[PDB]
């Protein structure tokens, strides 16, 4: 990886922190003859563990593994001087999740059926690289100022281990259970099929502006709906195809869900074709309102 030297890192503001370090907004100079630019920065404190140190630098070392434009990109480390830093690219929209809470309504389904392909066409990759996510949720895509979604979140064991989502389990496992396949809860089998049904969430995610999944249910109530075999009612304002997509997502049988290859070719031609997304699935109201 990129060693990068600290006098190049101005640390501008904190947005997001934890008990062992916190990520900034700053600036990364590179050289005496280009601009700044942005960039977030992720520190870690001292009197970290090694495995601290192994999974903060591990998380580092995975995304300079990747080269995809839906997928975090890695300035650099500072591994050789305290704190050690990770560099990456500013996302000036934050995560998916609130900015879809916060803009309610702002975009057109065109540009909603965009960012699902986008987060698609990463995960394809990662999963073509072998990379399992485990926690793939809105609140792990970031988003920039042309609207591209990325994932993130990276690393073996740190990144169940770091979201508060991921609750501990009757079994011992920590697991974000709204957003986690049955194989996965059932049995701890995290695949990239798990991943796939990890993706149907997201598009659901999105496709509501960021509604929580199953709403006010329960941990336990979730899982025991799709035991049952409910599952997530369509959005409003939802393509039927889209629907139809992320119901695919959410077979019990891991073999019968789509590939993210599949995935990927289905919303590309969507969108290729927009005027597909202008058939909608019907929407269950829950309230009726009557006038004479
Ligand atoms: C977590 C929520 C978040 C994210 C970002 N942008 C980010 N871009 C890259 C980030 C990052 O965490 N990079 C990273 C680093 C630095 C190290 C390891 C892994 C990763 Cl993925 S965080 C920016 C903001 C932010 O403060 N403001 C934006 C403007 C105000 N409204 C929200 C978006 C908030």
């Amino acid at each position: 990886t990129t060693e990068i030297h600290p006098s190049c890192v101005t640390r501008q503001k904190v947005i997001g922190a934890g008990e062992f370090g916190e990520v900034y907004k700053g600036m990364l100079k590179t050289s005496s003859g280009k601009k700044e630019v942005p960039v977030a920065i992720k520190t870690l404190k001292a009197g970290y563990t090694e495995k601290q140190r192994v999974d903060f630098l591990g998380e580092a070392g995975i995304m300079g593994q990747f080269s995809h434009h839906n997928i975090i990109r890695l300035e650099g480390v500072i591994s050789k001087y305290k704190p050690m830093m990770i560099i990456t690219e500013y996302m000036e929209n934050g995560a998916l999740d609130k900015f879809l809470r916060e803009k309610d309504g702002e975009f057109s389904v065109l540009q909603l059926v965009g960012m699902l392909r986008g987060i698609a066409a990463g995960m394809k990759y990662l999963a073509n690289m072998n990379y399992v996510h485990r926690d793939l949720a809105a609140r792990n895509i970031l988003v920039n100022s042309n609207l591209v979604c990325k994932v993130s979140d990276f690393g073996l064991s740190r990144v169940l281990e770091d979201d508060p989502e991921a609750t501990y389990t009757t079994s011992g496992g920590k697991i974000p259970i709204r957003w986690t396949a049955p194989e996965a809860i059932s049995y701890r089998k995290f695949t990239s099929a798990s991943d796939v049904w990890s993706f149907g969430i997201v598009m659901w995610e999105v496709m509501t502006y960021g509604e929580r999944p199953y709403w006010e249910l329960s941990n336990h109530e979730v899982m025991k709906a799709i035991n049952d075999g409910f599952r997530l009612p369509t959005p409003m304002d939802c393509p039927s195809a889209i629907y139809q997509l992320m119901m695919q997502c959410w077979q019990q049988e891991r073999a019968r869900r789509p590939k993210f290859a599949d995935i990927v070719s289905i919303l590309d031609k969507l969108i290729r074709a927009p005027d597909s997304l202008k058939t909608l699935a019907d929407f269950d109201p829950r309230v009726s309102i009557r006038l004479p």
